[PDB]
């Protein structure tokens, strides 16, 4: 959108416009490499967001997300995105901070200084930013046997949410 107030969904909107114009699938369709980095890294993004979102509150309890990372790495292994592994733990190749949300949020961090001013706002910004690409990435999971972002995210979130609670 382009208003002097926007509210409710401003970046969310420009993030969605970027998301739409990011055509995570069109590039996965024109770029067979892009698809490799956008099909495995999308669910590895949720994987990583899981390790980011779950570990975010978990690092506050002083827990251990590695075992949970091991679980999203399962989904990340079973989903077809491998790359890291250690003491009975594994992680998907592109287990960074999301290849689409990074610049998607980087754009909004560059674009929306107002909404990204608070250190705890751009981190949460990428949280619903990963939820939108699931509409763009979903279709890359249709041309094969890959899980959807929502089916995989829920199964992942389910381990973030499982580690999330933990008494408190």
């Amino acid at each position: 959108e382009g208003r002097a107030v926007l509210t409710s969904k401003t970046v969310k909107d420009f993030m969605l416009q970027k998301l739409n114009s990011l055509d995570i699938k069109g590039n996965a369709s024109k770029d067979p490499a892009y698809a490799r980095q956008t099909c495995e890294a999308i669910l590895s993004a949720v994987y990583s967001n899981n390790k980011d979102q779950c570990c975010k509150l978990l690092i506050s309890k002083g827990v251990s997300i590695t075992p949970f990372l091991k679980e999203i790495g399962e989904a990340a292994q079973n989903a077809g995105l491998p790359g890291e592994i250690k003491n009975g733990v594994f992680t998907p190749g592109g287990a960074g901070a999301n290849p689409f949300v990074v610049p998607l949020i980087a754009s909004a961090s560059i674009k929306y200084p107002h909404m990204f001013i608070n250190h705890n706002q751009q981190v949460s910004f990428k949280a619903y930013a990963e939820k939108i690409v699931m509409k763009e990435v979903t279709p890359l999971f249709n041309k094969g046997t890959m899980p959807t972002p929502q089916q995989f995210q829920l199964t992942i979130e389910n381990i973030a949410n499982k580690y999330l609670q933990n008494a408190s």
